[PDB]
């Protein structure tokens, strides 16, 4: 009983974090096998960040200019290359703590854990979602770049995010581990604005299922709806449109609870139109959208790693 | 920028989790040096839990009846003893992953991270507070007993909680690592009710400081108050009384922001009397009370471990 915003256990990723310094800039790197991955903006001065030419800046850099430290211990850099917006630093030692891993590019609405790091050392772990506008709402200060986001499946870490940027509005932008930004963002200190941050409808529904499984049932009503009728209301409240693909993914929660997905949609429609009237669901006064249907099943069934 | 409910990195504690089985009951143990700590109710059948005599049940148990497994590998039990509500199982091997550690008994209002485990394996990590009624609001299923709560100071783990019980209301009870329950709870399946769950006022104020540091300032008003005047309002809204000790602990946040503690109290008084009028603070529609003043300073300054 109870339902919490839960992060994956961080130990497998803690063993991969290193410090990368180029000139006067220090941030974090990810050490997997004999490669260290980090944001390419490690090479930029404060002048440089305003309008950087990364290919031209990288000409003036050699292997020995990239200082990589794993705990108390210096790694030897034997190659470097740029892939999109990340640098790959080849080192002479394979990380002995390298977990089974994959690089995945996630979809908007997918969740992941962030291990926020400074100087190659972990500060804390929390759960994030990739927003529909391809930002994340993190907790990141200067020096946090190269911190990563991940999911675990038993013993295999799927890395999906590396932190690069804070926008002027205080939301966060970054890349997959191939160095491709999520969304239209660029690694330059220029005004970039995010688009509409819509609510992840399929995740809200999953969390309403989690609420029913935990005895918070006050919001269940006498109504049903259709995908087209629900979606007219979703559009008005800046919710993502629900598709049959989303209905299919919610099937196991529907089967466990005996509440038809379109019935839960009609409960959600009423909460949008009426508000919460000062009541809470699973200790929240807002509809929570950073749990996926997979997250709710995992937490409600006690899946381990 | 941004502010998140952040857990400590879990790796140091992941290395200490084991599985303990007695008869048909399996739960989690904490392996530090050559001792495994676990809830004494590991020895109880389902009949037994209704009215257990732990001393009498333990007479029928020998070292070889306690099955301890660390990953794929069986530990040899060479002694056992009961201390309050925990068993201490002496094993023939010191845990090679034993971190620097301490056992601490926390005060109500203090926060900690929980590593929720099943079968000795980690499921997830989240942040909790010790409530003023000495319950916690966790996420725990059957098999989660022996999961622990902890804080880290650089490289030293302070264990403060071991999970034992779910109350009929779905809140959680457990012990320190000396086996003394927090609150009046007992390790018996009998109806136990929690007292009033009051709000941790000093933590709400800390979070309002975190909000100002992050640019969420709409709630700051033109008023001040006194400790006695604020406390009349606190009592009416089931908030804990504020003491000068709490005012002193909030000093560094007051100094950083230039907002006098009693001024922030007057802002909080207005939020209690007026509500949020459908607005949010740091993405919450409720006043959050599970960040300590220490937690806010740590997160806002990027402290690592
Ligand atoms: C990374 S080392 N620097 C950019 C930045 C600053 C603050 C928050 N997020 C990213
Ligand atoms: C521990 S193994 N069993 C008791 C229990 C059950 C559910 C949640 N919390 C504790
Ligand atoms: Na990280
Ligand atoms: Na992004
Ligand atoms: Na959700
Ligand atoms: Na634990
Ligand atoms: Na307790
Ligand atoms: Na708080």
């Amino acid at each position: 009983s109870g339902f919490r915003k839960m992060a994956f256990p961080s130990g497998k990723v803690e063993g991969c974090m290193v410090q990368v310094t180029c000139g006067t800039t220090t941030l974090n790197g990810l050490w997997l096998d004999d490669v260290v991955y980090c944001p390419r903006h490690v090479i930029c001065t404060s002048e440089d960040m305003l309008n950087p030419n990364y290919e031209d800046l990288l000409i003036r850099k050699s292997n020995h200019n990239f200082l990589v430290q794993a705990g108390n211990v210096q790694l030897r850099v034997i190659g470097h290359s740029m892939q999109n917006c990340v640098l790959k630093l080849k080192v002479d030692t394979a990380n002995p703590k390298t977990p089974k891993y994959k690089f995945v590019r996630i979809q908007p609405g997918q969740t992941f854990s962030v291990l926020a790091c400074y100087n190659g050392s972990p500060s804390g772990v929390y759960q994030c979602a990739m927003r529909p506008n391809f930002t994340i709402k993190g907790s990141f200060l200067n020096g946090s770049c190269g911190s990563v986001g991940f999911n675990i499946d038993y013993d295999c870490v799927s890395f999906c995010y590396m932190h690069h940027m804070e926008l002027p509005t205080g939301v966060h932008a970054g890349t997959d581990l191939e160095g491709n930004f999520y969304g239209p963002f660029v690694d330059r200190q220029t005004a970039q604005a995010a688009g509409t941050d819509t609510t992840i409808t399929v995740n809200v529904l999953a969390w309403l299922y989690a609420a029913v499984i935990n005895g918070d049932r006050w919001f269940l009503n006498r109504f049903t709806t259709t995908l087209n009728d629900f979606n007219l209301v979703a559009m008005k409240y800046n919710y993502e449109p629900l598709t049959q693909d989303h209905v299919d993914i919610l099937g196991p929660l529907s089967a466990q609870t005996g509440i038809a997905v379109l019935d839960m949609c009609a409960s959600l429609k009423e909460l949008l139109q009426n508000g919460m009237n000062g009541r809470t669901i699973l200790g929240s006064a807002l509809l929570e959208d950073e749990f996926t249907p997979f997250d709710v099943v995992r937490q409600c069934s006690g899946v381990t790693f």
